[PDB]
């Protein structure tokens, strides 16, 4: 473990993801509304799913070699495996608080698993100018996401309860600033360019991960958008 | 890219799966019925999802190696993704066509997955008498999705709305022909008897792809049967 | 095939899988209440996915090396790809029996992904030690799932139907029991402590998947609480 200079972040981002599902897992002990329960499940899910992955990258597992500038440089994998399934998740704790339509989720998380897997395949490309055609794919993917997200949400919250409104207006503000950073630190870490050498990488990946997923779900759940209306 | 003889039939569905997406994502911007926004969701995502995987096989990384027949047979791989996701999403269009009930699509995606997982299975396998069990398999799969299609479908379409039967009965005729197809290129091409070369092949999947998503798209999204009886 | 002591294990697992497939295929077609044609599309689909994966051990696809204790060691990787789906599958039927809220089945299907996932690791991991962090993960999460099947579906199916309530009380102690022996023999068998040799491990197996499938499948299909009450 400790022969890998960024070990220190990765077992600081798996103890972060796992207090955060033991926090997020005990305040939802104390939940009836069927409409909150959703939300607690969602948010709790995604803690979850991360911790084991940090857990596979920190003890090794998740970390493969890929020959490109003729170099074999360490690619983890687990990454995306996580990603995958957080980031429709995520995406759906928005879509239920503005309580989307169906084609416009169907969307989304398509478009969510096209950004996702073709920033997969671009991890693992031994043709060094290819990794970036399949970065720009991936991007475009997210710049779609990142619209609907601004032109088909935010006139659907204004309709909606106040504190709904309020509160996916702060969510979606904090998605779209995190979400964006993520291209940026593929293309100059050592995925892409190699400017950012990769324990500092994987530094800026666990801070935005955590501020994504348990910053994230702290104030959704503290939040009284996610219960019904009632008496 | 240019040293294997079947390049230009892998660009050439990239560029037409390509510009299929974009058209259909134009044609959809200006939409708002909550169902005719379904099924422009489902339609778009199809040469989408396509589009990166002939990308994949374009750039040589959706190929591989299977030694059988004492020889290592290139064998693309990333076709089966790509079906794993489009084909479901394609039978999802015809079965809220029709208002299929819930336990009719489950059965209809789960036999698709079948289909799909053990035609994987076959390509990869090095025991050559046995890649003709897994077809035999995928192929029993393949008939219980068309059996449903007619047999069950068919008779629903009947008492619904005129154009949304008519429109039916045209895409269901196009989907038996179409799939029916695929299991035969298979048969005699490269991943099975050899007898068709992979150039060849590669051709006939092409056209059958391109017409069994885009072709399909065209004929649903110029329907009225998508959108709600409104006034 | 016959090289491998196990062999006969898993021809009578294919078999009797496949059987159990027929037999639900056939009873399901005189079925037209919608209620009913989900459960056994659910129910006919556990078992056809099993017959894929024990045909796939049988005619060796499914089998891979794993180094660790100095040796190679056979780990059958086909039985995770297995459970990934009818896991969840088997838990639907059980949440639909009792009308479950979306929030509390979302949470058993994720928490049953992270189940067999870390279980996948702990299976293809070649620090030995490590293994048995994955296993007691994997364990932790089962407990989660048993505890909801217990304390949070067991006081919903009271308010229900008679029949319902005694049907579902009757499949949920078969699932805990029956479910309750896999983590041991895993414990145990070759993925673990290496006490039981692989070929009574694979007899072990076998007893508990058809037991979880196909005999869950018969007495949750010949019960009237899948069916609608109507006159
Ligand atoms: C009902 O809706 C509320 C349940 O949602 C919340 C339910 C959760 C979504 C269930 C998922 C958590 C599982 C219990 C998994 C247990 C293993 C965890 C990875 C433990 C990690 C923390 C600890 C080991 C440090
Ligand atoms: C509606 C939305 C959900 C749609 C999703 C959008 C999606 C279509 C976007 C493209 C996804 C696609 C690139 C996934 C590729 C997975 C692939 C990286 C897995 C590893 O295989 C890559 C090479 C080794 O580098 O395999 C070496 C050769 C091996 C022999 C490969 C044989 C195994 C194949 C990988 C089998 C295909 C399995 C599916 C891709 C599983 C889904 C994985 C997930 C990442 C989507
Ligand atoms: C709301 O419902 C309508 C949206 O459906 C239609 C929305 C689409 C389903 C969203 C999926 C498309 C994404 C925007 C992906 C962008 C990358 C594409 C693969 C671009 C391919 C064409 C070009 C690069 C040649
Ligand atoms: C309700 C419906 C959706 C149900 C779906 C029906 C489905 C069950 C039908 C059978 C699918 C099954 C055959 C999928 C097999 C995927 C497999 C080809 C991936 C590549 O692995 C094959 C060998 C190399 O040849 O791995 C070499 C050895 C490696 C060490 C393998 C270790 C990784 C395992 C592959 C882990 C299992 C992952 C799941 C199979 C992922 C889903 C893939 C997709 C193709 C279904
Ligand atoms: C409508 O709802 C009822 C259909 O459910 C039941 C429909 C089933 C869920 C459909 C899935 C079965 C497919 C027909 C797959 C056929 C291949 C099977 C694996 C055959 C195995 C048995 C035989 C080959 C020994
Ligand atoms: C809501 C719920 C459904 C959430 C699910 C919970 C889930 C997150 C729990 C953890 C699952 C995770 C451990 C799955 C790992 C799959 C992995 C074993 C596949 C084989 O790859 C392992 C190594 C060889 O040993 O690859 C060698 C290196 C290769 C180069 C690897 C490159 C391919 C990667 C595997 C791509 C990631 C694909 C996804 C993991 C596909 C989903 C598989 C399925 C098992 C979940
Ligand atoms: C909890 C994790 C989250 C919210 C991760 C989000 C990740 C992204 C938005 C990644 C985007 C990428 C691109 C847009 C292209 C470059 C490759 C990726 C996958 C890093
Ligand atoms: C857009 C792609 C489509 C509609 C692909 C359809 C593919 C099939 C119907 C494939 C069927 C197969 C069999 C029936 C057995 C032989 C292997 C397959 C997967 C080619
Ligand atoms: C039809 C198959 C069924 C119902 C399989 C159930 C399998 C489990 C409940 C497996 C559990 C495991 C653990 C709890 C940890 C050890 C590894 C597993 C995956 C065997
Ligand atoms: C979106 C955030 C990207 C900003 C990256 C800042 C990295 C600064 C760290 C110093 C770079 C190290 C180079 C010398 C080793
Ligand atoms: C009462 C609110 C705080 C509860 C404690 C939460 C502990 C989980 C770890 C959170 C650290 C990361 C927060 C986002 C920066
Ligand atoms: C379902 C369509 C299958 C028909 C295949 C027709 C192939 C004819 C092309 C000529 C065969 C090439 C053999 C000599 C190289
Ligand atoms: C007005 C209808 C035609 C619009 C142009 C569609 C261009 C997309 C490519 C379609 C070519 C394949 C059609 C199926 C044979
Ligand atoms: C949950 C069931 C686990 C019980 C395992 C019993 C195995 C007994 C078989 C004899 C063990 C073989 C050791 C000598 C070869
Ligand atoms: C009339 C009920 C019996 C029908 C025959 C079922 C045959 C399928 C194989 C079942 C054997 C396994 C049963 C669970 C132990
Ligand atoms: C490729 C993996 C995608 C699945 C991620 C799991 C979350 C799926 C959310 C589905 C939202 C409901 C759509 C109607
Ligand atoms: C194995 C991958 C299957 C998932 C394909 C994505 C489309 C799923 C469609 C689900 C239809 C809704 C069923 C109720
Ligand atoms: C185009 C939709 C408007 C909202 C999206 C904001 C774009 C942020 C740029 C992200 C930069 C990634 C490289
Ligand atoms: C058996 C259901 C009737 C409709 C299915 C048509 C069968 C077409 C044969 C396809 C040939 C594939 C080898
Ligand atoms: C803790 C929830 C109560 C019901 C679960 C029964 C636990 C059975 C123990 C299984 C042993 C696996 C190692
Ligand atoms: C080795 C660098 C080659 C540059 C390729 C950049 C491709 C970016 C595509 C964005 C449209
Ligand atoms: C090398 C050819 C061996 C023939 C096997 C055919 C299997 C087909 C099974 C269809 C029932
Ligand atoms: C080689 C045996 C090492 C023992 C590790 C046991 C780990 C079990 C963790 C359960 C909390
Ligand atoms: C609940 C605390 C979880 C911390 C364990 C993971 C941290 C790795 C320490 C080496
Ligand atoms: C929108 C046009 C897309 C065409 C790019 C893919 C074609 C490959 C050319 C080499
Ligand atoms: C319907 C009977 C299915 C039996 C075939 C699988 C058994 C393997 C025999 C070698
Ligand atoms: C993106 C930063 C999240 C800050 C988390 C603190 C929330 C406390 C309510
Ligand atoms: C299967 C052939 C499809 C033909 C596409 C043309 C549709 C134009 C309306
Ligand atoms: C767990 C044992 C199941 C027994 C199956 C027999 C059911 C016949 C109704
Ligand atoms: C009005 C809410 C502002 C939230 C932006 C937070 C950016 C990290
Ligand atoms: C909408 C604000 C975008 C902020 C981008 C930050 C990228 C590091
Ligand atoms: C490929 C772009 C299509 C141009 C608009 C078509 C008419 C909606
Ligand atoms: C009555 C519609 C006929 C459609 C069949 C088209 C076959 C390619
Ligand atoms: C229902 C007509 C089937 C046509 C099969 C064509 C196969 C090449
Ligand atoms: C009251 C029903 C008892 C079922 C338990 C069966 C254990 C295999
Ligand atoms: C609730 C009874 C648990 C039985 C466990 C059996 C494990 C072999």
């Amino acid at each position: 473990i400790t022969g890998r200079p960024e070990w220190i972040w990765l077992a600081l981002g798996t103890a972060l993801m796992g207090l955060g599902t033991l926090y997020f897992l005990v305040k939802g002990m104390g939940v009836s509304d069927p409409d909150a329960k959703k939300f607690y499940a969602i948010t709790t899910l995604v803690p979850a799913i991360a911790f084991t992955m940090y857990l596979s990258m920190l003890l090794g597992y998740g970390l493969t070699m890929v020959p490109f500038g003729g170099e074999q440089n360490p690619i983890y994998w687990a990454r995306y495996a996580d990603w995958l399934f957080t980031t429709p998740l995520l995406l759906l704790d928005l879509a239920l608080l503005v309580d989307a339509d169906q084609g416009t989720i169907l969307a989304l998380v398509g478009a969510d698993g096209i950004m996702i897997g073709t920033g997969l395949v671009g991890a693992l490309t031994k043709v060094y100018s290819y990794r970036f055609v399949w970065w720009a794919i991936s991007t475009a993917a997210m710049l779609y996401i990142l619209y609907v997200l601004f032109f088909g949400f935010t006139s659907k919250a204004e309709s909606m309860r106040p504190e709904v409104a309020s509160t996916f207006k702060v969510l979606r503000n904090v998605t779209v600033v995190l979400w964006s950073a993520y291209p940026v630190v593929w293309l100059i870490g050592s995925e892409g360019a190699g400017i950012v050498p990769l324990n500092i990488e994987t530094l800026l990946f666990m801070v935005l991960d955590v501020s994504a997923k348990v910053g994230f779900g702290l104030i959704l759940l503290r939040s009284r958008a996610i219960f019904g209306e009632a008496e």
